[PDB]
């Protein structure tokens, strides 16, 4: 059993997908080859792959897409790239065109969890609870249902840029013609204030098996009377301070929403909680799998060791 | 401006891909160039490629995928492929990481408009009408909120393979089990009767425009009988509207690229959007072609504005 995988890209998280690739070169329990997708578009193969990784970055590759890679020698392949041509479904269709089984969501519910709004409608379709949003294209007059304060944010799921909260409507023009500068279309989703962020694992095809729940809470940056400066954090609580009712009924959700979606080797699942309600925020169909990630730490606690969910996730490419 | 025209596929719909390969090759207005998937799925390049064309069909190809072709030739790629690996968002997302401008769908809408039930949660979230269905797994007890008749097909099959049509409620198992032979996934469908299959075009990127309204009705069996395309359509102004509005509603929210035949039932009063055709037929028979033809644009004026709508 021979695994590929592929890692960096040319979207803003190239170096966090490395950083990932380290850590599953380090703990995969399978003869594995690295490729890595240069920030240039262009590949980078055998030793130059592995230097690239050691270096933390690959500014430019050697191979123009698509590259002289000897498919037939690897059983599985394991994309870990993030969002543009990485979740997206387009190299899932790569995959599929040339045969090759792989690991994580396949095309149809890689594209959709990675657009806010057709997921959302699917989601509400589907009687999972959602936060009230509205899908607003460019040249499009605005209509907004409800009333501020809103967040007005490109389509594309887990974007950190393009993003607004707005209080007033006088505002809502802006805020759109600032996301509209990275996607063609936006949503505006109800701003819930105070809330909490929760997530939670998920590992199997279609029916999985849900980790337990994590929360994140920020610590921000401040400066020490004896320390001086103390960076802001973001920290992850594991298992989230959460009551037994509360914890499972986001781990129902996770695992209905991963269903509905036919989602099939892994994702992490992003809730809101905000005045003991819930609300499913995103899917992540390629999660981190850094020391530091959510996903693989969530598992850990679940009594599922890393170089374990390595195993599972390659075996679950070929179903 | 230089085209590459892409036809035939291991689809079981190879041979009428390339049937509107032809067409558009005899009048497309920019120099276009032809590449040509064999049934075999290896491709056919050049000289080959249009010895195909002429054959009307490709059994083997030459170069197993992705062929060894230099793309930098070519300003816009046209996915003429129908089904698997043709409408499904799979060469799409090939063509988007080669960085080519290409016509139609994109990958998201193109793999949601292949599926029966994902496309049908989101338009009828959106108050689109569809006919009631439910969708099924392999392994998970059915829950049909309806009595028969209705169908049962694969849910991301572009194909006719694996449908049935379910008369006694004891057949459901027996239907599904086919079903699960093309995808563990399968939708039950409410079975309409008497029931008008009426069909409209859409062109344009996310905001289109409609075409006027057809009609595809099927003469008695002699082997099913020709099936007669009425255009336009013989509906009062009323419904006629409504299926043009409908169609750009889903056109929109689906965030459908370049074109789309759209495709309803009409049963007692009743529409309900049936299929989303993300890559139609261009043959001088297909239906797409006719209707805007009748909506006042020439094929050649068609196939520009397809090209065109590409680099936007």
């Amino acid at each position: 059993m021979r695994v590929l995988l592929i890692a960096g890209g040319v979207s803003p998280e190239h170096e966090v997908s490395l950083l990932s690739a380290e850590g599953v070169l380090r703990h995969i329990p399978f003869p594995t080859d690295l490729a890595v997708i240069a920030q240039d578009g262009r590949w980078l193969l055998g030793e130059k792959a592995l230097t690239a990784l050691e270096a933390k970055a690959a500014p430019e590759g050697e191979h123009p897409f698509p590259p002289p890679l000897s498919w037939e020698r690897y059983d599985v392949v394991f994309p870990l790239l993030h969002g543009r041509f990485g979740e997206d479904g387009t190299v899932q269709g790569f995959l599929e065109l040339l045969g090759k089984p792989y690991v994580g969501a396949g095309v149809a519910a890689s594209a959709l969890c990675m657009d806010k709004d057709l997921s959302k409608r699917v989601l509400a379709q589907a009687g999972v609870p959602v936060v009230p949003w509205v899908a607003v294209r460019k040249g499009e007059p605005p209509v907004v249902p409800f009333d501020p304060p809103f967040f007005v944010k490109p389509a594309n799921t887990g974007s950190s840029v393009g993003i607004s909260r707005v209080e007033r409507f006088q505002d809502l023009e802006a805020a759109l013609a600032l996301a509209f500068r990275y996607d063609e279309k936006a949503v505006v989703e109800k701003a819930l204030s105070p809330v909490r962020e929760l997530e939670v694992g998920v590992l199997g095809n279609v029916f999985g098996e849900a980790s337990p729940v994590g929360e994140v809470r920020y610590e921000a940056p401040f400066y020490d009377y004896e320390t001086k400066y103390t960076p802001g954090r973001a920290e992850l609580l594991i298992p989230a301070p959460l009551d037994p009712g509360t914890q499972e009924t986001v781990q129902e959700l996770a695992l209905k929403a991963y269903k509905v979606l036919g989602v099939r080797g892994m994702a992490r699942v992003d809730f809101f909680l905000a005045e003991g309600e819930l609300y499913l925020n995103e899917l992540n169909t390629i999660p981190g799998f850094t020391p530091t990630s959510m996903y693989p730490r969530l598992f850990e606690a679940g009594g599922v060791a890393y170089p374990e969910l390595l195993r599972r996730l390659v075996e679950l490419a070929l179903t």
